[PDB]
């Protein structure tokens, strides 16, 4: 019973536009399921998002399908996309961040 990825709690993904004041913490989530367990990765404005891309780097919490960025700064604005994959499929969702 192998299966493509799918989102398990779309309610937490409803709100796509987030305006947050510098230097708060932002936490984005893409709760998913599938079999085998899909891997998760994040892109910032369509390109692979790596630790070395912002001073504070970020924490990815695998069991929670979440991306966490502490003390956001203006250069943190942009589109954040989670890409969830296994051999039976690849799915994505994009959040937009505005640092006030």
């Amino acid at each position: 019973n192998k299966r493509a990825p799918y989102w398990t709690n779309t309610e937490k993904m409803e709100k796509r536009l987030h305006a947050v004041p510098a230097a708060n913490t932002v936490k984005f989530r893409c709760p998913a399921g599938g079999n085998p367990m899909p891997t998760m990765r994040w892109l910032k404005n369509g390109k692979e998002f790596k630790q070395e891309h912002r001073i504070g780097g970020y924490k990815v919490r695998n069991q929670h399908w979440s991306l966490i960025m502490e003390s956001v700064v203006p250069s943190d604005k942009g589109n954040y996309t989670c890409v969830v994959e296994n051999e039976y499929g690849s799915i994505n969702h994009t959040y937009h961040l505005d640092v006030v």
